[PDB]
């Protein structure tokens, strides 16, 4: 579980297998209750599996007819690789295909069934009735790491955090020696609504500015002397400076909000919220596992519902 | 067909429908040739479609028994939302289920078949069978914009290009008047190999640095005075200068490479190449559709072979 | 039972044999209670063992059809070597096969059963099934010293300890006479978490540096004058010095951690913890059996919890 | 394939599946020829698979009786985790087992067969006849990355090479500016026989010494100012200095050799050769993929059979 916000979803578990197992148990109980010859049950089961295998093969060939079109580009110009990418491991599929043909043409017409199955598959493809409901798509995307969040979070870590966090204590110490009473941790805010305002004081008058840390330099992607700066914002409580930190927004949230605004992104508000949660979780995990985040960064996430950003930041601070 | 670099893959086409159509035509011809009553054909076809609908329903029931765990977080507590997410369209799926059961019991036991289908689906779930082939999952993710690259490219546009392209002409003009004359285009390199060395001179000593453009500042996500810079690189040729332009590496390529290197990311080298290529395509498209791209920047794409970066960039400069 | 740290696992025992024995006893009792002619029992038992031998033979034939590709490289071209590597002991396995077939045909078709066994073994191989469970593979690898740690620990002994422990007393004596008196033992830290920060003071400011021991040189793997050094660390306590000793981090832990981080290694965090623990055990064993360990060095092991490294190392120093 | 040495084995392929497939085809053809009721063929095949599942459970419980002894240490004190690691995914295995019981007790005595299988498994465990032939063990260890080589190579990279390679060119340039005509690549030697001599000139009088590079420093594992030096050997051809390089031996080879010499390692000479090849291959792969090894080292491997190390090094050099 993530302590950042109760609203963060935990990774998908194995409850699906539990449900499948209980369903299978009840199902066998019902088969036993009916009392039909279990051999006939088994035969019909294996026949159904064979039919499903044939259907999968036909869907595969349908996709293959077009995956060939990209052979030179997407599949590095190798027909065998295209077949692998389309029908799965060719050896396993071929073996199952052969076994299915044997157990159909053998057990108690094969050509007629093949025709009917092909017709059904073609109908499924043409009508597009075949497809995955949102739950399956989301599960595959999370398990396969296909979510834009994943990418944005890994960028926010590798590109920026991995270079600033190690030097953060040094920069803070130098600034304090040269001059207030700042803490020694970058406080990054994650507005789950992706309502990032450019002017930080715009969010709350209590959030004001004190000074800017010395610009940190470094070569990056050929733009040498690229500089990553920071802003030491001061927490104005009861009209008083309760505390000064290095408060920050996670830039990728702005990116998500914008691509939600635009059209070509093909990205919707519910997706904005979903990817925001996923980004928060992934970044949390990365920082927790990585060493460079040794009490140098604190992640704050707040659900806009009234609301007092300054008080929440102060709460996380005094803790 | 893409134009950036020949290996870039064009978007998937509607060919699969054509393949299914030709398959349907051949299947109908052979079914007619077989010579059996069409009433039996329709009967078996509708029964088989009912079987698929029941299987999908049971798969949805299992996925729901899973997702109800996260209902509170991923679905705001609205049960109907989870049901929609799992079963598909509740109204359409329910209507199809009702029609299926009606026709089966009407058309020439029943609970036995339902049990057998449930058992088959349970085996499929338990033994980890319902896994889409790489091609199909690729198509789905691309269609739904579920790509690691997509987010990175959209950030790059919204977060660097959209903010540097406009003032780029002003910065170039100021440098030219202050001072050998750089070109009026920002040249971005898109190494498919994703090497992205830190300093240009390392990759090709024929490329040399000259000066920096005027630093551009601005307020961005809490930090104000966030200053974006550049680095004019002198393009030598056989020991002589033959052009000057603002050269660049697409940092998201650095992100992709580092992601590939690391392990927690769960990312693969094949995925690295594929995602980088998709990034190039998406950046090209968005830039072409971006009004700020008034020929202010040129995207350079190349793959490792022998190969001289300086010669290729000069060749592109000749235009 | 290990003594370094309570969580360290002792080597696997023969408990599996005891479980097999009790199971055999119970099975024989129940078989006797069932009350059938022992001749049938022996017939079916030997038939089943023959079936297993045939299955193992066929699996070996397939593995041979694979390994003959590498015969030239991994086996020096000696066909008999490959046959031994695949089928097991050629003489013993051949004799068991001959006895099996003789009894099989003798005892109350044949080729049909052989083909069925071949079908079973085929499916097992193709579908991807004959995979050992994690516990069994762990036992096998530990028994055969197929462990990532094993090599690292053996290097650490042969390559640092065996070459520093002897002259360590001389170096300590020289430093003491030159100049607060360090102890006569090398204290090696074994962080199971594998954090291994570069500088001790980072982990615990209570630990401070005092001076370095005399550098030891030597000829090693081409590089002569290869010099191994140390770093005496002052052990403070509540702002006061209470001991000095040559603190040390077991470097191979750095290798394990970085391996876990990287992806090309194909290494997992669970494997990281397991291998680090095995490394501690193996280092303890080798060191105890090493004559050079005349109480010249103490192995310190600890796990993250709150926890103070300085306090624990001092507690060990009290001995 | 590895260009280092023809003797290096390539990674194990998929030929095993090819052999399994052809075996399956032959078995099906034989079944068709004998022409037994294919229904009976199935019945017996599925029953055999059920028997295999029962046997696997028995072996698993036998292993569990041992593993439970280590629950607190090697399995983080969770019975469920122990069962998972001993019997595989409990859900899947349990479901297959339940289906097996239903199909046995249903299809054409269950208790008698269970007793017979239990006796067979107990006999297999007690007699130790159950086991993996060398080919399977090697394949699993290599696929699972359990080979000592793997660890030693990853150490040799992360600990040492990753720190010396980036600064190598700088050190060479500084040395040349201060003073011969060395190249810019650290040449590593991999004696496949693990015959590493401490005195490099001992291998060949032609291999003599010129000077030592400036000692490179750096903090490592608390031993700050740890120094990694180098030796600039000079190639003496025809009594003349043909070339000067940074030739060096791969230290882990010494570790492998010595750990072969000792007894507690439980390691044999053929294993020395095997792990030497594996180490060379893994190191080659890692350096090829990593960026830091950008034409900064050249791996040399030579099979001692007469032999002229100097000529081989010169050949690799002038190339
Ligand atoms: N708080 C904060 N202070 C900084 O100085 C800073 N600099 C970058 N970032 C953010 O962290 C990440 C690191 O940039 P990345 O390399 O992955 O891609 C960056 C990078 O390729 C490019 N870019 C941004 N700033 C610069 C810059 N100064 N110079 C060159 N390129 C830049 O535009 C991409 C997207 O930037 P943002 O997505 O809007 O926020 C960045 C980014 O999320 C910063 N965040
Ligand atoms: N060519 C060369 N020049 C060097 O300076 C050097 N220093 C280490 N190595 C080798 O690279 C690898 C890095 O050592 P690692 O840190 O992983 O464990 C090292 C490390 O824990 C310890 N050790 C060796 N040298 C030192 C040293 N100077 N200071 C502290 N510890 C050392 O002993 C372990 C094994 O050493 P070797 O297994 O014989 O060769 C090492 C090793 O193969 C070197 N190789
Ligand atoms: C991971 O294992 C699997 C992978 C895949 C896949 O690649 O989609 C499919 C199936 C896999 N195992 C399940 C399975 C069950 C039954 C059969 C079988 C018998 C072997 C008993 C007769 O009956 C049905 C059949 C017509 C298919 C032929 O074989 C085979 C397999
Ligand atoms: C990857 O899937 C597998 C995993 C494992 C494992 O984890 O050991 C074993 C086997 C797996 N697939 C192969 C398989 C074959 C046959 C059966 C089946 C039928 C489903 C048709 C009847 O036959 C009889 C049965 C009692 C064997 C179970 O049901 C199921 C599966």
């Amino acid at each position: 579980h993530s302590s950042l916000h109760p609203s963060i979803p935990c990774p998908r578990g194995h409850g699906a297998q539990k449900a499948a197992l209980v369903l299978l148990s009840a199902c066998l109980v019902t088969l036993w209750g009916l009392g039909e010859p279990p051999e006939h049950t088994l035969r019909y089961l294996v026949l159904h599996l064979a039919s499903l295998q044939l259907g999968l093969l036909l869907n595969g060939v349908c996709s293959l007819a077009e995956e060939l079109r990209h052979i030179h580009s997407r599949y590095r110009g190798s027909y065998w690789r295209t077949v692998r990418a389309c029908l799965g491991c060719p050896l396993r599929r071929g073996a199952l295909l052969l076994l299915s043909i044997y157990f159909y043409y053998s057990l108690p017409p094969f050509t007629w069934m093949l025709a009917l199955l092909g017709l059904s598959q073609a109908l499924n493809i043409l009508l597009g009735l075949k497809g995955l409901a949102p739950a399956e798509i989301s599960a595959v995307c999370e398990k396969g790491n296909f979510n834009v969040a994943h990418g944005l979070a890994w960028s926010y870590y590798i590109g920026y955090l991995r270079l600033i966090l190690p030097e953060l204590q040094a920069r803070i110490r130098t600034y304090n020696q040269h001059y207030g009473a700042v803490s020694q941790r970058l406080y990054i805010l994650l507005p789950l609504d992706c309502g990032v305002p450019d002017n930080l004081s715009m969010a709350d008058p209590n959030i004001r500015f004190l000074d800017k840390l010395p610009q940190q330099t470094g070569d990056r992607a050929g733009i040498k002397d690229r500089v990553y700066s920071n802003s030491i914002y001061e927490l104005l409580e009861n009209g008083q400076r309760a505390g000064t930190c290095v408060l920050e927004y996670a830039t990728p949230l702005q990116t998500l909000f914008a691509m939600s605004q635009y059209s070509q992104a093909g990205f919707s508000r519910e997706d904005r919220l979903e990817q925001a949660k996923l980004f928060c979780r992934t970044l949390e995990d990365i920082l927790a596992d990585a060493p460079e985040s040794q009490n140098n960064c604190r992640l704050i996430a707040y659900q806009e519902p009234s609301f007092s950003l300054s008080q929440e930041v102060l709460r996380h601070l005094r803790q």
